[PDB]
């Protein structure tokens, strides 16, 4: 089990004011470090973030969290659940900041809430350093969903922490898994919109090559993997679903007829084509939400090869290499085509 520890510095807060944390298990015969960053949509003015508030209140308070948490898929330290990284130092970071993990601004006089998620990031880091951290050789910031997207927004900067702070040895990269969405048109007719006003709502912040690229009021552009992408220096291992549920679902998309056939094939083709140029990357040909938590992450194939195997591959890459690959997109153009994909 993964235990909790409430930050030392009590001024970096979940929504309501409450100490944000982290979950940790130790495995002191290993120099990796995995830290994984929750999801959980977001909220954006105060009518939306106080729904929230009443009916998804642990992902806005530490007051409710437990003591422990049972670390799975990518997260056990099981051999036969975690072929990849079942010997690394194991850390859960909660996702009670509502802000795609990107804001900075404290409650206040004129602030019903705190938004912090990109400060609570710097925090756990500083803290780990102390328990062990400081030893790395290599630090996995992952995450799944809006942890996914987090993990684009802050990778950079916490590799620019460790070089601050005096740690060049330690090797910063990403996994995003389920967090590279398309500003596409709807199937029927505002997701980027809503992006907008939370920035302005949160304070939001973003990385700087980005920020400096689409400049004042064009920040939004920066929430999307593709654009994104390309303008960060760490190594990133993108996941994710040709025919992801969450971008189905702000497309608008629930015996299927010539116009959303055409809909639906267009999208996967688009989100094919966004991948080209990223070298480490697993895109199956499904109709998913599953992440990579689930215990059951081992069994999934694109070409023939698992998402463990295809990790294992990247972390050798960065000491083509025969039988052993990193660039892995379905080339077939309709959901469950793959027949390996989650039942
Ligand atoms: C063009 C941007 C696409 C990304 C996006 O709009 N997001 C928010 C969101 C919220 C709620 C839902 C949702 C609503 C009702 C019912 C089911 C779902 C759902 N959620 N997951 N599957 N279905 C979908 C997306 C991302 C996410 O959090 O996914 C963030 C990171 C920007
Ligand atoms: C605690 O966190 C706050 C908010 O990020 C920061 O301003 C302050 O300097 C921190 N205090 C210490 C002692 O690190």
């Amino acid at each position: 089990d993964l235990r909790l520890h409430l930050l030392l510095n009590t001024s970096v807060t979940c929504n309501d004011g409450s100490p944000a944390g982290y979950y940790l298990k130790e495995s002191r015969g290993s120099r990796r470090w995995l830290l994984f960053l929750e999801g959980g949509w977001y909220c954006f003015n105060r009518e939306n973030c106080d729904s929230r508030y009443d009916t998804m209140r642990r992902l806005m308070s530490s007051r409710d969290w437990p003591r422990t948490r049972t670390g799975t898929g990518i997260l056990s330290s099981q051999p036969e659940e975690n072929p990849y990284w079942w010997n690394a130092n194991m850390v859960f970071i909660p996702y009670c900041s509502s802000d795609v993990w990107s804001g900075a601004s404290s409650k206040s006089e004129k602030n019903e809430y705190a938004f912090m998620g990109a400060l609570i990031i710097q925090e756990v880091v500083r803290e780990l350093l102390g328990r062990g951290l400081s030893g790395a050789k290599v630090l996995l910031l992952a995450g799944s969903s809006a942890g996914g997207t987090g993990v684009l927004l802050n990778v950079d900067r916490v590799a620019e922490q460790l070089e601050k702070l005096g740690y060049p040895a330690i090797q910063v990269r990403g996994l995003a898994d389920s967090g590279w969405f398309l500003d596409n048109k709807q199937y029927r007719h505002a997701p980027t919109e809503a992006i907008r006003r939370g920035i302005r709502y949160w304070n939001g912040v973003v990385p700087e090559r980005c920020r400096r690229q689409f400049q004042e009021g064009e920040e939004w552009n920066c929430f999307f993997g593709y654009k994104v992408y390309p303008t960060l220096r760490s190594p990133v291992f993108v996941v994710q679903w040709l025919f992801d549920e969450a971008q189905l679902t702000v497309d608008n998309v629930h015996p299927v007829q010539e116009g959303l056939r055409l809909y639906i094939q267009n999208l996967g083709r688009e989100l094919r084509h966004t991948l080209k140029d990223v070298p480490a990357s697993f895109a199956p040909a499904c109709l998913s939400h599953e992440i990579i938590i689930r215990s059951h992450w081992t069994d999934v194939q694109v070409k023939g090869t698992s998402l463990p195997r295809a990790l294992h591959c990247w972390d050798r890459s960065l000491h083509p290499l025969k039988g052993c690959p990193v660039h892995l997109v379905d080339s077939c153009p309709w959901p469950h085509c793959n027949p390996s994909c989650p039942t």
